[PDB]
Parts: structure tokens; sequence; C-alpha cells
């Protein structure tokens, strides 16, 4: 069966649920102000109560000072001493990804239209090769539209699935956990959709140059 | 005068490990919450008896890593968490290695300095064990310029000023009249530790400033 149809890039061994905050919308040429990652091995994914997070999870959450003000705030990030999106941050990201079993796939809500192009732009500014260049990515809006076979905001999906209000809405810290919960609704089905739709992060076009 | 100046970042730290010290344990999970001094200082003043549990600051950096040990956990060491050696290996975790030190260093370098680790029983357990893990590596210590303090002594001082078990949960329940969430896990307890340290953040910061010592002076748990 499936003689001509195969996964594009094999089974993904790590899913990295990703959310970010930024100074504004694309035409403003925005900068990332917060980045939150939750890295889960596929085995941790191999009304309904809200699933508890897997016991083995790697997490990274960083606040990042932008060069220009938001439409978080630049001034408050600066009085908390936050540093820019820089080479040391790339070292950190590279070392964090290196601890994950490969292939690794980012999962971000609206990542295809926002988070992934923005991250591509931020990483392009740095001297060192992008640490995401061997990683894959998918957009969880597409995933949940496929699985629910309607708003596709993160909070609306969570309430539609779990019939209770989400926690800490519209913050990267809270929303990345909400994203994980939504992806644990049908975890085997989610993994299969991710395997089938993962694409190389290197093919993501920068938001701006 | 202050031994090492005013601390600009507090890094609340907890870890899971394979057993008690005589078992020559290894770290299986490391959880850090880095908070700038100003973020702690801006915490809403505790008022009322009990005061509300403080909300975590809006700006916190977080790192949480699971680590495969070389040896199995002791009986009952992974009960509450489920972080056995077999499970960490099933989920692809790597050992405590040079790349992990590089990761920790880059995380620390994003924090304003001077930076001070804060861990409950850190002087007798977390800090010596981390020193041992780092001593095996080929990198410099990533904690070479970082300070540390134990929050048991800190909260003993702060509760005596406002006035008895000093386990993390006992302190938190005494302060907030609520049971801590996800008790007796590094992931849960590091947040409980932050909440206790937000009770009286000005007095806590003053105590930390006066008692901070270099992590490099911490003696290894074992060699």
């Amino acid at each position: 069966s499936m003689g001509s149809q195969t996964l594009p890039h094999g089974h993904m061994q790590t899913l990295i649920f990703l959310d970010l905050e930024a100074t504004g919308l694309p035409s403003s040429r925005p900068e990332v102000t917060e980045l939150c990652l939750l890295a889960v091995h596929r085995r941790a994914l191999e009304p309904p109560p809200v699933p508890r997070p897997p016991r083995v999870v790697d997490k990274l959450s960083l606040c990042i000072a932008p060069g220009k003000a938001c439409s978080l705030s630049k001034a408050e990030l600066e009085v908390q001493g936050r540093q820019r999106f820089d080479d040391n941050l790339a070292i950190l990201l590279r070392a964090f990804l290196q601890r994950q079993p490969q292939p690794c796939c980012l999962v971000a809500h609206n990542g295809d239209r926002y988070d992934f192009p923005l991250l591509q732009t931020e990483l392009a500014r740095l001297s060192t090769p992008s640490p995401l260049d061997g990683t894959f990515c998918v957009d969880s809006i597409a995933a949940l539209k496929a699985l629910e076979q309607k708003s596709y905001s993160l909070g609306s999906i969570y309430t539609r699935l779990y019939w209770q209000a989400p926690t800490d809405s519209h913050t990267a810290k809270g929303d990345v956990l909400t994203l994980l919960s939504i992806c644990q609704w049908k975890p085997q089905a989610l993994l299969q959709w991710v395997d089938e739709h993962a694409r190389p992060f290197s093919t993501v076009k920068p938001m701006y140059g």
C-alpha cells in the first residue's frame, strides 16, 4: 500500500512547541521580545480532561530586548537588563537543540505566517549559521483544522476541545502550554499529521530583509 | 561592605537526581528561573493574613532540562516524577556533558551580573552535586563568576524577623495557608521557591546580597 506516497522527511523525533512575542505586525518590521520553547520526544505523545504535560520536557523561555519600541515593552525589558537577539543567543539555541533527538520539528500557532518568517529574519541578522537550518516546522492552525474533521485562535480551540477557559491567554509563556495541551488532544493523530506535513525550516522565507 | 556587590539576577534553582549523597548521585533534571532584581522588587507588597500568593514577574527567563544519568535511580527516587533512568533514555535524553555546560553558560550570560543562584538546601545538596557534575567536564565551570546562597537560611532569617519545619512546602503553607503545587518535584518546587522569595522581596534581596558566595568555593559532593 501507499506505493507512491511516503513521509516527506521521515518521522519527527522531537516536537518543539514554540511561541514568541514581538513588537508589532509584519509591516512594522517587528523584533522578537520573547521566545518560549517546549521540546517533547515523540514518545511522550505515543469532556476530556485536559492532558497533563509529559513528564520529560525540555523548556527554554527568554525575554529579548528589541531595538525599537512595541506598538511587554522595550523600556521595561531594558530595566530588567534583557539582551538583544545576538550571537550568544544563537549559541544557546544551538546547544538546546543539540540535546533533542533528531529530526526535530517546530510547531507554532500561525508559525507559517508569522513566527517562522520572523525567526528567520532575526537569525539572518547574525554572523553564525542559523541553528535552525536542519530543523523542520509545521503550523498548528493547519494541524488542528485537519484534526477537527469556527475560530482557530489558540484560546478558542482550547475551549472548543476542553470546554473550559485557557490559562494566561495572549502571552507566549501561557500560550505555548495551551498549544501543547491542544496538541495532546489526539496525540497520535497530531504526530501523524506533523510527520506528513513537516517541512525544512530552511525553506521559510524571511518576513523582511 | 557587601562581599560581592548587589546581586542583579537571582536564579532560582532546583534539580532532580538519582539518590542521596552516599549513593554518588547524578542529576536527572535541572530547573532554573532567572529573575532580575527589579522584577522581584516590583512585586506587589504582601498584605493581609494570609497574603495572596504573589504572581510571578512578567519578565522571567526559564531553562528546564532532563538529563540521562549513568546509573539508575535509588528505590523511590523517581516515584513522584517518573524520571527513571530507563524513561529518560526512552525519551532520548543526553548525559550531563560539555554541550550542556555551554548551554548553561549561554543562558547565564543573558542575565545581568552579578548573578546569584538560590536553591533550597543548595549548600548541602544541589550546589555540591552540580560542582561534581561540572568537574567531570572539559569546559571551564560555567558557574565560575556566579554566586550562590541557600534559601533555607534566607527564609529562617525572614520568618524570624516577622515572628518549625523549613522544608519548602512547610514554609509556603505557613506564608500562604495553601498547599504548594506539584510538591516535591524540581519543576514545581522551583516555582514554589520563587513564590516564597516574593513574600518579602526587599528583605530577601538584602539577605542574599550579604550572604552570596562564589559558586567556585562550593566543595564537590564527591570526587
